[PDB]
């Protein structure tokens, strides 16, 4: 259990954690979030992203029957966290650190419909980033550095944390704001 966070040098939390933890600085928070507001950390889902897991219009929820409104979608719906291309470090925070297999991030494609159910389609399914997990217990806080990609305007990563000893992994999709 866990969930993408800002609290060390994270540069944007992810969805769910908004739905219960303010924003660094502006202090915004979503809202209507439904049952997963109280428990964050547990966008668990089945693994096998993209060939298996969540299905399309179900990947922000990862299908949980707690986070079912993090499916909407559209571009006013939820906190958009600044965001810039290149070097960044996207931080997770685990309640219980599951042996890991690796940590994977995808991004929207340039122009992904924001007012659409989020989709395979939506993604770039080659994922700007991998970390290896080496199948053991991480630390209950990690930093990643990852590149990310050239965009303009409201983009969504989609940060996938494959835990090692189960069937499921952790959905945590980000709303980033680049310029423009
Ligand atoms: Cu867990
Ligand atoms: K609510
Ligand atoms: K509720
Ligand atoms: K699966
Ligand atoms: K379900
Ligand atoms: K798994």
């Amino acid at each position: 259990h866990g969930y993408v966070s800002a609290v060390e040098n994270g540069v944007a939390e992810g969805r769910v954690t908004l739905c219960k933890f303010a924003a660094n600085g502006t202090g915004e928070k979503n809202t209507h979030c439904g049952a997963i507001q109280y428990e964050p950390q547990s966008v668990e889902g089945p693994d096998g992203f993209p060939v298996t897991g969540p299905r399309d219009g179900k990947i922000a929820s990862a299908e949980s029957a707690l986070a079912a409104a993090l499916d909407e979608q559209t571009a006013d719906r939820w906190v958009k966290r600044p965001i810039q291309a290149g070097p960044q470090t996207f931080e997770w925070t685990f309640t219980a650190n599951h042996v890991t297999k690796d940590w994977k991030y995808y991004i929207t494609k340039p122009n992904w419909n924001p007012n659409q159910p989020l989709s395979r389609d939506a993604f770039d399914l080659n994922p700007f980033c991998v970390v290896e997990g080496n199948m053991v217990q991480p630390p209950k806080r990690v930093s990643h550095e990852c590149i990310v990609p050239e965009r303009e305007g409201y983009q969504v990563i989609l940060a996938v944390w494959d835990v090692g000893d189960t069937a499921a992994s952790f959905y945590n999709v980000i709303d980033v704001k680049f310029d423009g």
